[PDB]
């Protein structure tokens, strides 16, 4: 029953960082006696229990043979590049093509964030971002995990977006 969250995109754009911040607001306790220690941790959002994930490609992630588990799983994905990071921005669309191939689906629930949007150092345009959103006919918004803007906005619109893909599905 559980929405499965992912959040991808290259390394360093803040993927760790926006996942901290929504368990931080949204994390609360459960009484399950039907596990050992009778309680467990669960995120709600948008009245949904939601698992979460981060995908990363770099890094110690270049040895990692789970890549494509990740997709396999995930039913939706934040898909995060940094507003002064072009590389990441140019990096978006091998990722979203990769979950497309791998999940063989054209229809993937899938948010782009453009986060660090507090930083004035810009090189990646609002513009830029929301024609690419629009030709893959997904939401794009801006965030910031330093000054919260849009971070609990980027998750829910990924829950409604795959909520619509369920109800469809059904
Ligand atoms: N200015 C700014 N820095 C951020 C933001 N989000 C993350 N960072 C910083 O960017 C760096 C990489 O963040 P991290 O969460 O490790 O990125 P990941 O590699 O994609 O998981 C860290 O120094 C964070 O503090 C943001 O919204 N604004």
């Amino acid at each position: 029953t559980e929405y499965k969250l992912v959040v991808v995109g290259a390394g360093g754009v803040g993927k760790s960082a926006l996942t901290i911040q929504l368990i931080q607001n949204h994390f609360v306790d459960e009484y399950d006696p039907t596990i050992e220690d009778s309680y467990r941790k669960q995120v709600v959002i948008d009245g949904e229990t939601c698992l979460l994930d981060i995908l990363d490609t770099a890094g110690q992630e270049e040895y990692s043979a789970m890549r494509d588990q990740y997709m396999r799983t995930g039913e939706g994905f934040l898909c995060v590049f940094a507003i002064n990071n072009t590389k990441s921005f140019e990096d978006i669309h091998h990722y979203r093509e990769q979950i497309k191939r791998v999940k063989d689906s054209e229809d993937v629930p899938m948010v782009l964030v453009g986060n660090k949007c507090d930083l004035p150092s810009r090189t990646v345009d609002t513009k830029q971002a929301q024609d690419l959103a629009r030709s893959y006919g997904i939401p794009f918004i801006e965030t910031s995990t330093k000054t919260r803007q849009g971070v609990d906005d980027a998750f829910y619109t990924l829950v409604r977006e795959i909520r619509k893909h369920k109800e469809k599905m059904s």
